[PDB]
Parts: structure tokens; sequence; C-alpha cells
């Protein structure tokens, strides 16, 4: 890692230039310390002439004397050091402005970038992307920026007790004032962004559902807050009043959602130091429902330190679809889909695309497809225009073509495709679904060809051996399989039967299906059937 | 170390049987969390009574059934866990009243017992006593003490949290209250009782000197002080008021005192885990004035923990005695003598005895005698005797005759010695203060035989060799040496010359005083003269 291995400096930079302002603070105290004893020696050897009273003759004159030449001195150093005392003061104030301007950027990288970048690696983890990765780099860069910011946080409080208890009429008042404004702003930062949702609530959830998340305090660990764990509270909001709570205009209180069984406390794993908050059984009540999204709100309160500081993080869950229902997990799943893949950075907080650009669905829909069928045969250049054929309604043949197009949602989900009364999203559900639920294998296996047109199914297989066959997915019917196979007194309409759905398969399975038929002789490219499906046939105590 | 190994486990008894209390707690938490998502799946099949509205013929009819019967299953696994639920909760809080009864017992030894006994050999060691030792040893003790009883703490709250959140109308909000009672007093226990001076201020100071002194808080590194440091203030206070500061009827301002140049910051050296507090420069101002105790106050205030519990802290200096003066520090030094040595475990501050038993006065003067000579040459079993002569006046020859025997302070230092117009201490002072001024060598050195009187001188020496001498500390005069010999035509009144006190000794040396002399030829046991001090002559560029 190279950007990473860049910030391991940043730090011990922010280390040791931390690490020395405080040996300023020290020494620049001893100075205090001295010139405050000094001050004293002189009112000392003042009042010394107000106690000549008893007064010889000749060496009670001439100690008035080695008394008014011992002050001369006095009052030149106690001058003369006061601009030092001044000077070292606003040296190390603006020393602080310094390393603070540099703590701000490193805040600011972590935060802002590495974060949030995690952050959208889980959003996308969603529609199956990648798995964000252990929060563990983050905590170490965290702990690590609130040690440091605590430090100085505690050296210019050290430099107030120093100034409060030794006035100096100059810009100090200021630069300490402007550089006590800047830490508490990078603190509010620290803690507020840095309270995240580890495990992220389920996007489609029915009402009463056991489900849960987890939720950490990146900062935890170090500035202390384990002391006394406080309570997380879960409550469930609208995306109506996520738009509220944000531009802080609440009436703090309600919650277009309504309870949910489960509100805990936050728990420190020593030697790890993640300040973690497992809800791990919490339960839901109360132009479509099927479209409108609610966030669950975590929120908690506490104070840092000793006291002085006190906060209520605040952090939204990424977005969810209640349903009460039988079940259209299949609708939801669409507007979760839309909302995970193009949701804009910062946008103020459900506000979606409404078209989107052909290929960036098209990675979304590759995404989701190959996490829920489980498989890295992803869908191939060719699918993609299948794809974009259907959903498009139009011949044009290779995908490049469409690079410029766009879908909108209602092109997507709301519209139903020319020929059918259901949508595009619809459709290829019904493709993930039939797959993972039954033919999970025979997709990586390679046995299911799929992504055609009874027309490409047509030229594929005509010039073939006979018995030649493919798996075609049906838009014939509402989520299911034909298998068109050729044999050589054909037609047209050459050898294909009525499609098979969830039903069919589950009362019997489709490798068994290939099996009794005896037409069916080797799947597409070339390879022989019992190749490609005997490791699932069904035996018995059976014969020959 | 047999007693402190022992402590050691008494600390991982501790260890283990809170490590497991949170195994049930979390536990006993898991039931709770499953408990109470149960008691709405019943609440939930019910409301499903309400809802059979939609009700066909037979099978609607049919299915008040298995929900009845689902009911009396449930209603029944939660009539039956309840109790399981009040009874682990019971367990719990009887499993707390033993770990504390323990931990209690600890804080007991480790804070009555072992720093109760370091803060003596401290005191002791104002009167020259061996060294405390470092503190180190007992904050192991009390970080370890506070760790273990501050987990406790987050435990029973929350079991709090708990029942807060699920009542259960039993014996257990007393348990709980009664337990959690106890906390808070083994609490306030460990934080005030070590808060406590690390280095004692000066026991007899003088008005506008530079002084230090150096507070820590055992507890400090663990449960959480160093987060933002305290303000420790000090603050002298007299013997009157250090009662009225005790048995709590103040008015928490007045210091018959009066103000001193300091009062400073708490600071923690991290990897020590020591939360000190150095004064290192403060500065005094404002029957008999040398008689007179004052104590150092050191006060500070601060929370616990993420807050809540909060405390002020406060600890008395060992008593000190203000000279404004030309210097009596000798009369001072015995009233602070008296106090370190006799001072009566937990005397009400400034409880003093009045009257000692002889031997116990022995091993007081011996110690300041050895610390203040510097030499490990004590107070032999005769020297004791001397003095007892002297102080008593009395012809007693043997020690174990005194052992009964008792010396008020003002046979100490009020009442004047028979002959003289000194007292005894002031006798004694007078010795050590000559002896370390400017004979610090000669002593262990053996040179100075000191504790004898005229007629001992007499006898010793009358039948030895001629210029056969000793030195025999002066009772002729304020805090000198005689120099006593012997050449044979002599008389009752045999060789000796008027004492030489300090003076003497400045314009020109004891050692070269005895050098200069042709008489005194050897020391008194046999030894002769050159040997015992041709180490201390003083030479030139000179000659033979």
């Amino acid at each position: 890692s190279q950007k990473h291995l860049q910030i391991n400096q940043r730090f011990e930079e922010l280390r040791l230039i931390t690490q020395d302002t405080e040996n300023e603070l020290k020494k620049l105290q001893q100075t205090q310390e001295y010139f405050i004893i000094q001050y004293q020696e002189s009112l000392r050897i003042q009042a010394q002439f107000a106690q000549l009273g008893q007064l010889n003759p000749q060496e009670r004159m001439s100690r008035e004397t080695a008394l008014q030449q011992k002050q001369v001195s006095l009052e030149t150093w106690l001058q003369r050091e006061a601009q030092t005392l001044q000077q070292y003061r606003v040296e190390l104030a603006e020393k602080h402005q310094k390393t603070l301007q540099l703590l701000r950027k490193q805040q600011t990288i972590i935060l802002d970038d590495e974060l949030i970048q995690w952050k959208r690696r889980q959003q996308l983890a969603g529609n199956g992307g990648p798995p964000e990765g252990s929060l563990d780099v983050l905590q170490s860069w965290c702990e690590k920026l609130a040690e440091i910011i605590w430090q100085n946080r505690q050296q210019i409080r050290r430099a107030e007790h120093l100034c409060q208890q030794l006035p100096i009429p100059g810009p100090v008042e200021e630069m300490l004032a402007e550089v006590n404004a800047t830490i508490t702003d990078i603190i509010s930062a620290l803690v507020t962004s840095t309270f995240i949702i580890e495990k992220q609530p389920p996007q489609v959830l029915k009402t009463q559902t056991k489900f849960a998340a987890t939720v950490r305090l990146l900062v935890g660990g170090k500035l202390n807050v384990h002391m006394n764990p406080p309570q997380v509270k879960a409550t469930i909001i609208s995306e109506q009043q996520a738009k509220s709570l944000l531009k802080n205009e609440n009436t703090r209180n309600e919650c277009s959602g309504e309870i949910l069984n489960n509100c805990c406390v936050m728990e420190y794993h020593q030697a790890t130091g993640t300040l973690s908050a497992h809800f791990r059984n919490m339960s839901l009540k109360r132009e479509s429902v099927t479209e409108e999204k609610f966030t669950v709100l975590f929120e908690s309160q506490f104070s840092v330190g000793s006291n002085e500081l006190v906060f209520q993080v605040k952090t939204l869950s990424l977005p969810v679809v209640v349903i009460v229902h039988g079940s259209q997990d299949h609708n939801a799943t669409a507007t979760v889909l839309w909302d995970n893949a193009f949701a804009e950075p910062g946008r103020v907080p459900f506000a979606v695309p409404d078209k989107v650009l052909w290929p960036q669905l098209c990675e979304a829909l590759n995404m989701k497809f190959k996490a829920e069928v489980q498989s890295n045969r992803g869908l191939t250049k060719e699918n993609l225009v299948f794809l974009a054929q259907k959903l498009f309604n139009i011949s044009s043949n290779h995908l490049e073509d469409y690079n410029s197009m766009s879908v909108s949602w209602s092109q997507f989900n709301r519209e139903n495709l020319p020929g059918w009364n259901y949508t595009f999203w619809q459709w290829f559900d019904g493709v993930m679904e039939v797959l993972k639920k039954h033919h999970k294998p025979h997709w990586n296996d390679g046995a299911i060809l799929g992504f055609v047109n009874k027309q490409q199914a047509h030229d594929l297989l005509i010039n073939k051996p006979d018995g030649t066959f493919l798996l075609r997915f049906s838009d014939s019917e509402i989520g299911g399989i034909t298998i068109a196979w050729k044999f050589d007194s054909p037609d047209r309409n050459l050898w294909n039967l009525k499609p098979f759905t969830t039903r069919d398969f589950s009362i019997r399975s489709l490798a068994d299906r290939l099996g009794d038929l005896n037409y069916l002789i080797y799947v597409f490219p070339d390879r022989p059937k019992d190749e490609v499906f005997a490791k699932y046939y069904t035996p018995v105590l059976a014969k020959a």
C-alpha cells in the first residue's frame, strides 16, 4: 500500500510536532513559574523600603542604596523577560495553529476519503459488491487521530491555565480562542463521523422479523467512552423525516415508522479497542408501498473525557424497504438495488437518479447477478446485450451502441415490457430467483445458456447434430427456462417445449427432467448430456 | 516477599470472580433479550384472535384451536422462564455481594495496612528514618484495585439497565441498591485515600523560602482522570483548623496561615501511569511561636469515568513549623521531631503525647543523630546512658534502669537542665549541629568519644600514657567539644582546656587545632595522633 503508508507518516509528523509543542509548553511554564517568584522577589525588596524605619545613621541611608540598585536590575530583568514570556507564548500558539492545520488535513483525508470510501464499499456490498473489509485499519487511523488531537487539547488547555493565571494584554487571547475554536470543530467532526454502522440492517425487511445491526464508534477506544458505555437507541424513520433530521428542524421524537423491539447498551472489547453495539434481535411494527424508503436511525449520547465535552451522535442506516405482504421481496429489492447502485455522494437522504446510462445499470445488474447465483460467471458481453435488447426493445446487436442510452426507473420497473404483463426487473429478478433457487451449480457448470431469444435459439441449433439443445430464459413465462432442441424433421417452429418454473423444478428437478428425455442428446456447444448432468441425476437402490 | 505475594492472589481471585460475573451477566442478558421477543411472540399470536374475523367455515373455527394451543404452551414457557430470569438475577446480585466483600477486604488490607505503613515509613523518614521506598509497588496495587472495582461497577450498572427495562417485583431492587450502595463507599475510600503526598513539604520552613511538594493520586492511572488533569491547590492551615476540617465543620475558605505562591496542574507520565503534581516552587507569607504547628493542605476536585461520579480529594501534610526569625531552626526542629516520632495512628490532626518512655525517645534521638551526622555510628548503649543521666539528672549507671521512666515534652525542651541555661534538646541539638557541621568524618572515623562527663574523662585517662586525651561534648559551653588530656604532673582538675564551638572551628579546624598541640599525643583508646588526624591536617607548598 502506498497512499495508506503515506498517512502513517502524516501521523508520525503529527506525533512529533505534537511531541514538541508540550516541550515548549513545559519550559514556557518553568519560565512563568520563575518569572512569578521574581515579580515577587521584587515586591519583597520593595516593602523593604517601608521597613528601613529601623535606621542607624550612615548604614541605613546607604542600604536604601543597595535596595534601589537591586530593583533597577530586577525591574530590568522583569520588563525584559515579560516580552520573552509574551513572545514564547505567541510562538507556541501559532505552533498549534500549525499542528492543527496538518491534523485537519489528516482528519479530512481519513474521514472524507478513507471512511466515505469504506462506506460506499459497504453500500455496494448491498447489491452484492465486494465486502467492505475490516474496520480495523480505519480504527487504528481514528484512535491515532483522537489520541493526537486530544493531547493538543489538554495542551492549549494548560496554555489557558497559564495565561489566565498571568494576564498579558496581547494578541494571545485571540490566537488561543481561535485555536481553541478550531479544535472543538475538529472533535465534533471526529466523534460524530466515526459513529458508524458496521453491520447494516436488512435492506428489505417485513413487519415483525428478527433482524440485527452492529454499530460502532471508532474513537470510543482512545478518548474515553468505554468508561461507562452509552446506550445506542434504534428508531425507524421515514425518507421524508431523514430529510428533516439533517437540516436540523425536527420535533426530535416523531418517526414515521413507529416502534421496534430493541435499543441496547454499547460494549467494549478490550484488546481490540472496538466499542461495538450489536442489536442482534430487533423487530418491526407499523407512488407505491413497494417504493417506500425508510431508514433506521441510530442515536446515542455521551460525554468525552473527565466530562467537559458532551455529544449526541447520530447515524442513518442505508435505506430500507418495509413490506407487509405475502411477498414482494422482488419489487422492493429493486428500489433498493437502484438506491445502492446510483446514490450520489452526499445526496440529501434519499436522492436517487431518475435516469441512468445503460452501462452503469449493467454493472449493477452483473454484480447482483453473480452475488445472487453465487458464481463468478457474470453477464458476459453478449448477455448484457440480450438484456439491452429486451429492456430497450430495439434490435441494435452489439453493446457499445447503448453506452449513451438512458434507462428511467420507470423503464426499469414501472413500464411493463412490450410483449408482456411484467416489467424488465420482474423478468431479470425471476431469472436470478430460479437460478439461485435450483440451478446454482448448473450456471458456472455452464449448462444453462440462458440469455438468448427464440430466434437465436433457432440459429445456434439448426445446423447442429440431432438432439442438440439449449436452455433459454423463457420470456414465454413468468420466471422459467424453456428447453429448445433440434431434431431433423423440425420446423421454423423448431423443437422447443413450454417453460418450467420453480413449481415444476420442486415437484421434479431439471437435471432429472432433462435425463428422462431421449431426444435431448447434447447440451449446446457440442458436449453430450450425461456429461453435463449425470452428477445431478437422482438415484435409488435402482437398476440398469 | 510472603504477605505481599498473598495479595497478588487475592487479586487474581477478584480477577476471575469478577471475570465470571459478567459471564453470567451476558447470558442472563441473552435470556432477557430472548424472553422479551417471546412476551411479544405471545402478544403476536393473541391479537391473532381479534383478526380471525376473516373466517371461513370449519377452518377458522379450527384455527382458534391451533392458536389457543400455541398460547397454552407459550404462557407456560413464559411463566416458567420468568422465575428462571428472577432466580439468575438474584444469583448474580448475591454474586456481586460476594466479589465486593472480598474486594472490600483487599481494599482494606491495601489502604489501611500497606499505605498507612508506607505513610509512617515516610513520617519517620522525617526524623531521618529509612526512606519510604517507591510508591510504585502500591500503585500497581491500587490501579489493579481501581480496575477490578470499576468493572464490577459497570457490571451492576448493566444489571440496572436490565431490571429497569424489565421490572420483576422482587428482592432484587434491594440487593441491587444495597450492592450499588457499597460499591460507592468502596470508591470514595479508594479515590480519597489514594490522593497522597509523595514528597512532603519541609517540616520547618521560614517565611518566603522556596520549597516543594509532590502529590500524586495512585488511581489516576486506571479510572480516568489524566483525561483532563485537575488542578491541585496548596493552602497552609493551622493545627486548630485541621481539627475543624476533619469533623467537617469548616467555612471552607479560611486558613490561619494565609497565601503561598503556588497552586498547580496535575500531570500524567504515560508508561509509569503516575499522575503526579509537583509543586517545585511554593512560598510562605503570614505557649510559643516555636511550638506552633501548621499543615499544608492539598485539595483537588474532579470527576471519574465518562462523568457520573465527581469527587473532592483532600490531603494534609505532615505538620510544619513556620519561623519568622533570625534562626531557631533548633527549637522548631524539636517540636517536629517529637511530632514525627510519637504521633499516634489516626490522632485528630496534631495529637502528640505529652510524656514518653525513655527508650522510645532513645530510638528517635538515635535515628535523627545518625541521619544528621551521616554515619551509622549510632548512640551506643553507653551513649544513651550518658544522655539519660544528663536528661534525667540522676546517677543510675546502666540503661535498662530507664526503661520505665518517662520524659515530658517539658523535660525534653521546656525545663533547662539543672546546671545550665539551656534545655536537654538544646544540648543534643548543638552536638549534632557542630558534628555534622565540621566533624562528620571524625565521627565514624572514631576520633571524637563525645558522650562522657568530666569525671568519666578523668577516670578513663588517669592511668594512661602521657598525652593520652579525648574529645568530650562540653556541657561546659553552648555547642562545643573540650579536649581533655593527661600529662603526669596533672591534678584532680587534670589537663582539659576550655571548649571550642563552631566559631573556633571555622576560624581554624579541630584536626589542625589538635595537630599544633604537642602534649596531645594519642587519641583515647591508645592510637597515636597523626594516625587519626593526618588525613585532615591542612598543608601548603610548605616545609619540614
